[PDB]
This record gives structure tokens, sequence and C-alpha cells, in this order.
């Protein structure tokens, strides 16, 4: 049996496949049949294209050689081409035309999310045309869900010949009955085979799936949508911006274009977007998802009056200074998400556009205190219990593990009340000392919040419900504004603290609001409906935060 | 005497000035003079504009009040407005049609350079308006170079009210004798004088300038042309990213807009482009500055053949990878100047334009070993004293401050032959203990290199010029290439190691490649010609790198 799985680019991975464009155009300008296939293979290895893809030449090399060919094809075959075929017209179209094919990668992820060890080997060409980027881009999607990607113009071998063959074995580090391999041509797998591989033939999709499926004996076709992909903290770009001379903030920075700031709550860290930052990345932004002040590989200083909403928001004003942004798009959730409208209140010429989950934006009231009015909600006790410096850490730091088991749950599994907290005498007091692992969260997934939470612990995160007296008379300043610059409200249905109710009055002072709303979704709004906050936070984005 | 200065915004550090937009609409649609005016001031402290710039309200809130306020001070002088008067594009104008004061800016460099602590103080509003991000690009670009930024809009309070002057004095921790300050409005300086303070009213800039110059015995006009904008190293935003199980890479970030990535030479640093990444971010663009693998922060492992310039590719091609770039401009000087030739070769999918300093694009010769081809220059003669693993090594790091001041000097200035250095048993044998410290470096710049040298030495820098074989079987895979991408090569005049003149013949393989050049310029051409340098890079980035 077998433990590797190959997969070809072009009619595999990716389509509608180019050489169907030889076809294609053809057809479309009343060529005869094979013309342009035959210009394109002239020579055979000793022709134009296969230099090309032995990266011997690049493309822009190649393509004039191919119309030098197609008029000297065409002068055999007693005809002529219009006067404005153009072969870089033909294959720039060709090439952006080409898509992911969704299921192929899939499968791919499945079989290597289930021990499998994957690779791409594709006859490819070394691309330096203007709109070359393109390609760049897909590839870079494409290449990042598998453990090698062997292109023919790198190393100097392409398919078939069976060097290419050795090359992917010595790779894999793995003998030729321990792998499949997939294609669209069959003289592409005539070599698989005679060294033992496995080969199937790609014309549809679904039935190179059914074989595969078979061979392998794993669910490949007809499963479940799978969620978005995850970050591995070790692959990721860290970032390290000093504000003040002991705060220091950490970041983890994947993508390009405007930049998109990621403010996570309590108790989280930068890894509680996970599943957003790879999407938005390749949406088309550049996510900054932060580690907010107190949390992990950011300075947690003990001063209570360090996390109040002002200073907080002065700090990452500076984090945009010294990284040169005039702007960003905040976004945020749980106490971020409080953090992120005050940012689109005081700082507006620094605001892209302004997001939250779950948080509603609510006024100051100016007669009322606040602790008062947290006092009126029988469901925030539990904020009381966090205001004695000291008590609620030792809870929350006495067991990690157990902590974060019994906070990350869905709506549907929970274990915690937040009404009585006080009067019970701490937050975990009926609730178990091994706490289920819930259906959000890996047990890998909960030791990363473990590791970060030993570093600074949990006084800096719970300083940031310590400051309600001086974030209300901060807050007054601005009861005269509105937020006039986009912005979007996102609620939960089954967040029982931040209930979407609380966000009905937001129209008032935010006129341009848009909204978004998830069904059977809990308080840890990115793990629970990845797919849904990513979809909602994408669509928001390309209409309200573009040129 | 004094030891402080303190800078209006409108009409001082930034022209034209927006109240000249209230005078000039006037005259330009014929309204009776004032009538503008009036509206805006409207109240006096209790009118519209006062509330705005106290921050209680937003610009866009502001506008109609001002509108509401023009179509009554219209009515009581008997006259109407033009059919589609309109403020908003009133002042969308005016705001972007402000600059920067240039001779305003440099005069406030130059006193804080020379020991004074200098602020804006400024009557501003929450600019929330579709176009803000005009205005906040310029008060990054201000706010840098001042050691307080004191907007109204933030502190509650406006000029002239006493309150405001006592604030600034609390930030500047100074007392009033010991501070100037400038404006262009006679009330601003009424509370300052009060106070004791010097006062200054701006009208013209020059006469402004000799006053200024004058009350602080400094010269501040017709001064020489600065150096560009250095960069102070805790506050830039490090990135550190894994490209292998022991190989990280830091690099300093700035800036945002199409990815610029920067790479030294030996034996060098990020820092040796501390002119141009403030410049290029600046000029709209995300500066990546690496260090190289070997030196400073990034990994440098003891293996010869880690550093050859196919793995060495690779890995800054995995760099991207993980930063989810599809492409950057890739510009390189000395090493980096080859190595970045040798990316746009191999992986030109992922160089947006690529660009040298100093080091042509040399192709390999097939025939002739590089070996023999090094020998034939004899200025190249320090290259094989390099060749003998910890013998160079050991020179090197001996004296790190006699090392980096001996190696670091304009073309006038030299120590150091490279002929003959294996003949005469070393580079520094006939240079001194303690050479004086070059005019392009200050002591401080100099200490910054011993620092990163004291990490990982010398060992992985030389490691570079040890791969010459390896490097050369690896480049006769691209003899039949071209680079049909953008490619600037800038040559420096009295760099006596990288000729101009073995630039030659780089159009041979490269056609459209486009050229700099610099007059009385050595091999360190950043630090010797920043100016010059800055000024080519940008020309051929805004030409050659955009959509
Ligand atoms: O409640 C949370 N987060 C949270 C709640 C429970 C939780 O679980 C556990 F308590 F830790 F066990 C973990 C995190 N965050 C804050 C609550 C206050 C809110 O802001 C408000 C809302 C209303 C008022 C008011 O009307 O006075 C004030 C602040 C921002 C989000
Ligand atoms: O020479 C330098 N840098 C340098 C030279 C001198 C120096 O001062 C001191 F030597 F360290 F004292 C410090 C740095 N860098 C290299 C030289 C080789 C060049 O690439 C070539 C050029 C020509 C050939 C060839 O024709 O064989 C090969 C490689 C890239 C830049
Ligand atoms: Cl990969
Ligand atoms: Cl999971
Ligand atoms: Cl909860
Ligand atoms: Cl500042
Ligand atoms: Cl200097
Ligand atoms: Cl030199
Ligand atoms: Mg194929
Ligand atoms: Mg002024």
């Amino acid at each position: 049996t077998l433990r590797a799985a190959v997969f070809d680019l072009d009619g595999v991975l990716a389509l509608p496949a180019v050489f169907g464009v030889l076809g294609r155009t053809e057809e479309a300008l009343a060529l005869p049949r094979g013309l342009l296939n035959d210009a394109f293979q002239k020579g055979g290895p000793e022709g134009a294209t296969t230099r090309l893809m032995k990266g011997e030449i690049t493309l822009s090399q190649w393509i004039p050689l191919m119309e030098e060919n197609c008029r000297k094809c065409s002068e055999t075959a007693k005809v002529c081409l219009p006067k404005n075929f153009s072969i870089k017209e033909i294959f720039d179209k060709a090439i952006s035309a080409r898509k992911i094919n969704r299921p192929m990668l899939q499968a791919a992820l499945m079989l290597r999310k289930k021990g499998f060890t994957t690779a791409i080997l594709t006859n490819t060409w070394l691309d330096d045309r203007a709109e070359r980027d393109g390609l760049a881009q897909l590839m870079c999607e494409l290449k990042m869900h598998f453990d090698f990607l062997i292109e023919s113009c790198q190393v100097g071998m392409v398919k078939p010949e069976p060097q290419i063959y050795k090359f992917l074995l010595d790779t894999l580090k793995a003998s030729p009955s321990e792998v499949v391999f997939l294609d669209d041509i069959g003289a592409n797998l005539k070599p698989a085979r005679d060294l033992g591989m496995v080969t199937i033939l790609v014309q549809d999709t679904d039935t190179a799936l059914k074989e595969l499926e078979k061979v392998t004996g794993i669910q490949l076709l007809n499963t479940p949508a799978p969620l978005p992909t995850s970050c591995n903290p070790s692959d990721m770009s860290h970032g390290y911006v000093t504000v003040k001379p002991r705060v220091r903030l950490h970041f983890v920075e994947l993508g390009s274009g405007p930049a998109v700031c990621l403010c996570h709550g309590f108790p989280e860290s930068w890894y509680s977007w996970r599943y957003q930052i790879p999407a938005l990345a390749q949406a088309g932004y550049r996510v900054l998802a932060m580690d907010m002040k107190g949390y992990g590989e950011s300075s947690a200083p003990p001063e209570i009056e360090e996390y109040c909403m002002e200073v907080l928001c002065k700090e990452m004003v500076t984090f945009l200074d010294k990284l040169g942004l005039s702007q960003a798009v905040f976004i945020g959730h749980d106490w971020g998400g409080m953090l992120v409208w005050y940012m689109a209140l005081f700082y507006p010429e620094r605001v892209r556009a302004v997001a939250s989950l779950n948080t509603p934006f609510i006024p100051a009231n100016p007669n009322m205190s606040p602790l008062e009015s947290i006092k009126a909600n029988p469901v925030f006790d539990y904020q009381l219990y966090f205001q004695e410096p000291g008590v609620a850490e030792a809870e929350l730091e006495q067991n990690l593990s157990r902590t974060f088991k019994s906070l990350f749950r869905a709506s549907d599994e929970s274990v915690l009340s937040m009404h009585k907290v006080c009067e019970a005498g701490g937050l975990f007091v009926n609730s178990p000392e091994e706490p289920s692992l819930s259906r959000m969260v890996t047990e890998e997934e909960i030791q990363f919040y473990v590791q970060q939470f030993k570093k600074s612990g949990f006084r800096g995160p719970l300083n940031w419900y310590r400051n309600m007296e001086r974030n209300w008379k901060w807050a007054c300043k601005s009861l005269g504004r509105k937020i006039l610059i986009p912005a979007l409200m996102v609620t939960a249905e089954k967040d029982f603290v931040l209930v979407p109710q609380m966000s009905q009055h937001m129209e008032d002072w935010i006129p341009h609001l848009k909204r978004g709303h998830i069904e059977d979704c809990g308080h840890w709004t990115q793990m629970d409906k990845p797919t849904e906050v990513n979809q909602i936070l994408i669509k928001w984005l390309d209409s309200d935060a573009r040129n």
C-alpha cells in the first residue's frame, strides 16, 4: 500500500487546461485541425517547446519561435493565418483563464491530512511576461498545500522522460509502489508504470477522484466542506514593533495589498484568527494579526492604567506610525471589537474601515456610572469578579489547559455560567478538572494558547476589564460625534454575553453601518463558523475598502 | 537662552494655507469679501468651527453646519451663492493642494539635530472624509521629525486659549523663556508672549527663518542640502521568517505599496540602506530591507555550500512564499547585486523588477573556470585571500571597530589596496590600528555594525566568496536565457573594484536595460551618495514597477 500522491498541474490541479486552448483557438479561427499543436510540438525533445520546459529559454523567448513555427506549419498545409494572429494574446488569456480545480485540491488536502506525502509534478516554464504575476499568484496559492513542487524548467528534466520520475522518487524518499500519480496525458503515465507506480488518467475530475478513492481507501469524493486553511506558527512572518520604551507589539503578517489589522479578544492571541489570515491574504490583503498588549509575545506591563482604551489606542496609532502606514482596515472581536470602534471614533484619519465581530459600539451614558451599567446586566456579573487584582488571575493560571478547554466551547456544548460568578466564588467552581475537548479545537491548538499564557499570565489581559471608569470619562468626549467611515457589525446568534440585541441602536451613531449575522454561533466566532466569517468579511472588504 | 521650538502646521510647516482658500474662493467666484470667513468663524468659541477643532464633531459633521452658515451669512449681506457651491469640494482641493513647506521642515530638523526639543502645535480636526488618507499621509511624514505633535481636536483645547500653551509647556517640560513658537496668526502669539515665550509671525518663510536664525544663533537659512532621513533601529518594525529548519531571515519593514526587497552586500547589514528605507517608503513602497543569510539577526550556519547562489536564491523565494508575496522588486548592492540578477534569471515570475548598484550581470564563461577568471583580474586578488576558511575571518574579527572604519571609506580617503593582498599577508597589513572616522559614518553608526558582527562573525559573510565553482555550474544553465523584465544598472564612477566598464556588455543579455551613473562615488554607494541613489531608484520605480 501507498503513502504518497503526485498531481499534474495543467488539466489536473488547474482547469481549464492550456493544451485545450491549442484545440480551442483552431476551431474558433477555422484553422486546420492540429496546425497549432504541430507548431507547439515541432522538433520533439530537440524543438523549441522542450527547451522552454527544460528552462533553457524563457516564455517571452519562446513566443516568436512558436509564431515562426506557425508560419511554416501553415506553409506545408497550404493555408495562412489571420492578420492579427497573436500567440502572446492566445497564451495570455489561456493562462489567466486557468483557475484552481477545487475538488482536486481538496482531495490532495484530505490525503495529506490523513498522512500522505503530496507533490506537484508539472512541465512548466520560466514565465517572464508582463502579466506573469497572475500565474505566480496561482502557484503561491497551490504550492503551499504540498510537500514538494517539482517544476520542469527548474530541474532541467521534463515529462515523460524516465529521469524526472527518478528525481520524483528521490525527492519523495519513497519506493514506486508507495506512490500514486495523476496526469491528463497518457504518455506521462507509461514511465510511472514501468517503474511500478499506480497511475490515473485524468479526463473528468469525478472519475479520476473515484479511482484515487479506490486505490487509497479514503473518502475523497462527496466528503463535507472542509475548514479553511489554518496557519502553522513556525511558517509565519513574525513582526515586532516597539511603540514605547516598555512596550513592544508582536504581530503575524501575511499577504499583500491594503493593510488589514486583526485585533483579538479576551483571553486570546493572534492565533484566534488562524482561519481568517490565509483567506484574506488570498482575497488580496496584507493581514497584520496582532498580539494585543498583554498577550503572548507582546509586552504585558503590570499597571492597570496601561490597558485603558485611550492608551491602548494611542499605542496602535504608534504601531501604524512606525510601520509607515497612513491607514489600516481594523477588524476586532470581543475586546478588540470595542477597541476598534474607539479607533474609528478618535483616529478616523488612520482607519480605512472599521469592522467588529460580536462587540457592539456602545456609547458612554454620561449620567450613569459604568460600574452601575455593568451591575445592571446579570450576565456581566463575571466582570465584577475580575475587578479585584490577583483573584481572577489565580484561578485562570492554576491550570492553563483546563482554563482554555472550558472557555473555548461552542454554543451547544457549554460548561460555564456567567451569572452568579462572584456569589459562587469563581469561574470554574461547577466545571470539571479535565473538561472534554471542544469540536472547535484540536489538542495541539489548545496547547498553543497554553504556551502563550505561560509567558505573561492573565494579569495583563484581565486589566482590560479594570479601567471601566477611565474609559467612560474618555468616551464621553465623543458623544457629539458619529462614525461616518465604512463600518460593519457582525452579530453571533448564540453568543449569550454579547447578544445581537445589544447592537440594535448602533444606526443612530453609525448611519451607513452594514451588517452580518451568523446563525448557530457562540462567542468564539472565528473558530466556530470560520467559513461564514471569512465570507462575510471578504465581501465587505471588496466593496467597502478599495480605490 | 532657549532649547525648544514649536511650529504651527497650517501656513508654517505646510503650504499653501487652507485659510487662504477662504480668501481665494471668494475672489474666484466673485463673492463679497469676507463672506466665507464669517461663516467659518460664526459663533466664536461657541460656534461650529471651534467645536470641530476641539474634537466634539468630525469634519463630515461640520461640512453642512458650515454650508448652513454660508446661506444665512449671504442672506444678511443680501446676495446668494452659485448653483453648485460645494464646501466639501472647496475643502477637498484645499487640503490636498497643501504640501510640506520644505525649508521650514529642514530648519526644524537642523535645530533638533543641534539639541532642540521640537513640536507641532496645530488647530486641526478629526478628518473622516473619503479622501482623508491624503492628510493622514502628510501628517505621518511630518510628525516623525518632531518630539511631540499636539493636535487641538485630541487635547480638547484650541489656540489661542491660554490653557493649550500651559499644555504645551507641560509636554515640553520646559519654562516659557526656553521656547520659540512660530505661527501665521497674530492672535495665536499673544498668549505665548504673556507667558514669556519668544514669538515669530510667519508671513513669508525666509523672513520667519531669518528671525529664528537670529534668536537661536544657529545657521538655518542658506545651509547645505542635508542627507536624507536615516533610520533609528529601535524605531523600526523588525520581521523574522524561518525559511528552513536551521535558517531564519530577519528584515526591517517600512511603508506600504508594492513590495521592494533590499539586498545588502559584503560585509554589511540592513542598516546599509538606512538612507533609502524612509525615502522609498515615502515614495509609495513597502520596503523590506534584509539581513542577508550570514549577517546580523539572520541565521549564519557554518557550511560553505549554504552560501552558494542557488541555495541563497531558493531561500529568498521561500521568504516571499511565507510572507504571502507573489512578487517583489529586488534591488541589490555588491553581493546582493549579483544575487538579484540571478533571481531575475531563475525566478522571473517572482521578480516585479530587478535593480543593482555597482554589481554588473556577468554570465558564466562555459569554457574557462571561475578560479582562472578571478585570477585574471589583479584587483580581485583579495578574493583569493578569502578562499581559505578561517584565515580571513581571524583578521576581520580581531578588531571589529578597526575593520569597519578601514572598509567604509569614500573614494578620496582610502587606506586599502586590493591587489597583492595574498602576497602582503592580509587586508590591513599597511593600514593603521585606529583608522580615522570616514565622512560617510558617525562613530555610533560604526558601532552598530560592530554589534551585528559580534553575533555570528565573518565566516558566514565570507562563505559567499567560497562557492565560485558551484555558482559557475549553476549559472551555465542560464546561458540560453535573457532578462526581459524591467532592469536597472547603477554604476559608481570611483568604485575601483566593481568598475563601470564591467557593465558594458550587459545590453546583449538585457535588451531594455536602463541605466544610472554616479560621479564621485566609491563602493559604498548607499551612504556615499544617498540623495542621488534615492533619486535614481525612485524615478525607475515609478516608471518601471507599476500597474
Ligand atoms: O465579555 C467579554 N469577553 C468575555 C466574556 C466571557 C468570557 O468567558 C469568561 F468569563 F472568561 F469565562 C471571556 C471573554 N468582553 C467584553 C465585555 C464588555 C464589552 O464592552 C462593554 C459593553 C457594555 C458596557 C456597558 O453598557 O456598561 C460596557 C462595556 C466589550 C467586550
Ligand atoms: O567584491 C565584492 N565586494 C567587496 C570587495 C572588497 C571589499 O573590501 C575588502 F576586500 F573587504 F576589504 C568588500 C567587498 N563583491 C563581489 C565581487 C565578485 C562579483 O561577482 C563576480 C564578478 C566577476 C566574476 C568573474 O568574471 O569571474 C565573478 C563574480 C560580485 C561582487
Ligand atoms: Cl512548497
Ligand atoms: Cl478542529
Ligand atoms: Cl463565553
Ligand atoms: Cl511623533
Ligand atoms: Cl554622517
Ligand atoms: Cl573597497
Ligand atoms: Mg497536464
Ligand atoms: Mg496656522
